């Protein structure tokens, strides 16, 4: 399958295109105020190949946390990634520090507390609130869903956040939803205290295809998506630049 895409933007630079991987990294310095939302437009355009989803995620050993953003086939705008401050002050990303992914992978649909998805083809299903939860600033709180959901052979439930959400200073840790059920984890990095009451949506329901699940550490593998103990696999897709998809 191809992934093809388009890429202008003076101040990022293009590492490589490799293995079903596409990565960026900041040529200038990036600012991050304490408190607030930190976006960093890509320039970048990309369709994925039939039956795939993209995954665009960033990566750094600064005190920074990046919104982990699920990209649907029909999206054709462009690509933003969402920054957090972990600090109380000024963080900066100097040249370099900051790398920035995007990769393929095959998922699947299915047909309170689970919604069905918004557009024709998205891959998330939004996932309703059974609680009211009181999120404090610079605060971590958690939440467990126990009610299994809908099987799907060959694949595995994963939850990530929503882009809205994130734009308000709030994120979601992804995590797979294991047979006993999951904690979600939300941690507030605005200066508000923000209250979310029972049946919000507050995050989003992937089933992705069980190769896209892994212990071992690859050419094809990532620990920066899901975390340590199980690791996102990429498609082997190769990448094709149509510059026309640039808008
Ligand atoms: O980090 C992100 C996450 C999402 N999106 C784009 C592609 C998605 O299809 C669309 C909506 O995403 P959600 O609101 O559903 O997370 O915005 C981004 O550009 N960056
Ligand atoms: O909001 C989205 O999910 C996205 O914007 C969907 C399409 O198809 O364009």
């Amino acid at each position: 399958p191809h992934i093809r895409y388009a890429f202008q933007n003076d101040k990022l630079l293009l590492q490589q295109a490799s293995v079903g991987r596409l990565t960026l990294v900041n040529k200038t310095t990036i600012l991050l105020r304490p408190m607030k939302t930190t976006t960093v437009d890509l320039g970048l355009y990309a369709r994925p190949p039939e039956g795939h989803g993209l995954m665009l995620w960033g990566s750094t050993s600064r005190p920074v946390t990046s919104h982990v953003g699920i990209i649907d086939p029909g999206y054709t705008g462009e690509l933003r990634l969402i920054l957090q401050n972990q600090r109380r002050y000024n963080s900066t990303l100097r040249p370099s520090e900051l790398k920035i992914h995007l990769a393929a992978f095959r998922y699947a649909t299915p047909q309170g507390p689970i919604n069905h998805p918004q557009y024709p083809g998205d891959v998330g299903l939004d996932v309703s609130l059974p609680k009211d939860l009181a999120l404090f600033p610079h605060q971590t709180v958690s939440v467990t869903l126990t009610v299994p959901p809908p099987s799907i052979p060959h694949h595995r439930p994963t939850i990530f956040g929503r882009s809205g959400l994130a734009m308000q200073g709030i994120l979601v840790k992804p995590c797979r939803w294991r047979r006993g059920g999951v904690d979600v984890s939300l941690t507030n990095f605005s200066d508000q205290t923000v209250f979310l009451n029972k049946y919000r949506r507050f995050c989003q329901l992937v089933y992705l295809h069980k190769h896209h699940l892994t212990s071992f550490y690859s050419p094809h593998s990532d620990a920066g998506v899901l975390g340590p103990r199980s690791l996102f696999r990429w498609a082997s897709c190769t990448f094709e630049e149509v510059p026309s998809l640039a808008m």
